[PDB]
């Protein structure tokens, strides 16, 4: 039927809009955001 996975950046087998915050950073860092492709909250590379 559908390719379905769950995680912070998915809801009911759909991907949350790219750029959606999924984990607020400590200090001055870039926040983690959903990529609109995968269900995990990707740990930002740029820190």
């Amino acid at each position: 039927e559908f390719e379905c996975e769950s995680g912070p950046c998915c809801r009911n087998c759909k991907f949350l809009k790219e750029g959606t915050i999924c984990k607020r950073a400590r200090g001055d860092d870039m926040d983690d955001y959903c990529n609109g492709k995968t269900c995990d909250c990707p740990r930002n590379p740029h820190k």
